[PDB]
C-alpha cells in the first residue's frame, strides 16, 4: 500500500526497527508493519497484567478495594505514585491506575505477585487467545531490551489483537472492561507518542513503554468521532543501548496511519 512506503521511509529516516499494527473495527482490516516481528514491550505490558487482575475480580467482587502493603523493600527504579505510600497500603485499584496511567513498576510488581508471578501474567494471555506475548521478568529487569532476546516480548499483530479484546471484545466483565477503557483515556505519559500524531477531537486510550537500546512503545485505542474505533500498536527499538527515547518516531507513524 501507501502507509507501507511511508512507514519504511519513517524507519529508514529513524535509524531503528519500527513495528505497526492497526486494526479498523468497520470491517476488520489489518494495517501491519513488521507485524509478526518480536519487539520488547517494556511498560506495555502493564496492561496485561491489570486486566488479569480484573479477570480475576469476575470472581472475587471485592478484589479492587483489598489492600496490599508498601514496603520499603517494594522499591526499584521509578516509583512514582508508590513512593507516596511507603510504610502504608495501597488498594489493588489504585496499583492498577498507578501502573497504567503513571507507569508505576512497583505497582506492576504488586499485579504480577497477586497473579502469582510472571506465569500468572502470561497464563492469561494464553486464557484469552495470545499465543505470542510472554512475560518472563518483574520490574524493572523486564526493560533491558536485549536485541534478539525473546524475553518479554510481543508482535504488533497479536498485542493489536489483545488489545482489543480486552478494550473493545469480551474478554472481560463490562464493569471490567469499561474500568479498564476508563484507566487507560486517564493516561499521563504517552501526550509526546500516538496522541502527538492523531487529530485533537480523536478520545485515546494509551500505554507507553520505555527501555534500553532506546525502546519506545506505545498501545492505544482510538475513537474517532463519528466512526468506528481503531486499535493501533507503535513498537519502536534502536541498534545502540544508551539511544535516547524516539517518542517523536510514534507520533509520526500514528499520523501516517491516520492519514491511511
Ligand atoms: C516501562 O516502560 C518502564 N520503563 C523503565 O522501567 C525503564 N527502566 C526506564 C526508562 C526511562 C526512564 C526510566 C526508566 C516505565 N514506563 C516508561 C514509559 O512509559 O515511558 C517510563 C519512562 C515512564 S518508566
Amino acid at each position: 500500500s501507501a502507509v507501507q512506503q511511508k512507514l519504511a521511509a519513517l524507519e529508514k529516516s529513524s535509524g531503528g526497527r519500527l513495528g505497526v499494527a492497526l486494526i479498523d473495527t468497520a470491517d476488520n482490516t489489518q494495517v501491519l508493519y513488521r507485524g509478526d516481528e518480536r519487539f520488547p514491550m517494556c511498560s506495555t505490558s502493564k496492561v496485561m497484567a491489570a486486566a488479569a487482575v480484573l479477570k480475576q475480580s469476575e470472581t472475587q467482587k471485592q478484589l479492587l478495594n483489598q489492600p496490599v502493603e508498601i514496603k520499603p523493600a517494594d522499591l526499584v527504579n521509578y516509583n512514582p505514585i508508590a513512593e507516596k505510600h511507603v510504610n502504608g497500603t495501597m488498594t489493588l485499584a489504585e496499583l492498577s491506575a498507578a501502573a497504567l496511567q503513571y507507569s508505576d513498576n512497583t505497582a506492576m510488581n504488586k499485579l504480577i505477585a497477586q497473579l502469582g508471578g510472571p506465569g500468572g501474567v502470561t497464563a492469561f494471555a494464553r486464557a484469552i487467545g495470545d499465543e505470542t506475548f510472554r512475560l518472563d521478568r518483574t520490574a524493572p529487569t523486564l526493560n533491558t531490551a536485549i536485541p534478539g532476546d525473546p524475553r518479554d516480548t510481543t508482535t504488533p499483530r497479536a498485542m493489536a489483537q489483545t488489545l482489543r479484546q480486552l478494550t473493545l471484545g469480551h474478554a472481560l466483565g463490562e464493569t471490567q472492561r469499561a474500568q479498564l477503557v476508563t484507566w487507560l483515556k486517564g493516561n499521563t505519559t504517552g501526550a509526546a507518542s500516538i496522541r502527538a500524531g492523531l487529530p485533537t477531537s480523536w478520545t485515546v486510550g494509551d500505554k507507553t513503554g520505555s527501555g534500553d537500546y532506546g525502546t519506545t512503545n506505545d498501545i492505544a485505542v482510538i475513537w474517532p468521532q463519528g466512526r468506528a474505533p481503531l486499535v493501533l500498536v507503535t513498537y519502536f527499538t534502536q541498534p545502540q543501548q544508551n539511544a535516547e527515547s524516539r517518542r517523536d518516531v510514534l507520533a509520526s507513524a500514528a499520523r501516517i496511519i491516520a492519514e491511511g
